[PDB]
């Protein structure tokens, strides 16, 4: 119970394909309700449920994609 947002600055992500990589392979594994990512600061929010799936699972999870996940939460 409780929702929860996470930003990592995901370095080596960086044009729309890379964008759509990360987001269309996210929104598959429970625990999302809702992806996005952005080159501008080159991050990705996550918004998964911060119980059954934790920061390092998305960590391994994005690096499986080919880019380096680093938590943040800028904004
Ligand atoms: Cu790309």
């Amino acid at each position: 119970m409780g929702d929860g947002v996470l930003e990592l600055v995901v370095r080596g992500m960086t044009c729309a394909s890379c964008v759509h990589k990360i987001e269309s392979s996210l929104t598959k594994h429970r625990g999302i309700l809702y992806c996005s990512v952005a080159l501008a600061t080159n991050k990705a929010h996550i918004k998964y449920d911060p119980e059954i799936i934790g920061p390092r699972d998305i960590i391994h999870t994005i690096e499986s994609l080919g880019f380096e996940p680093s938590l943040v939460k800028i904004e």
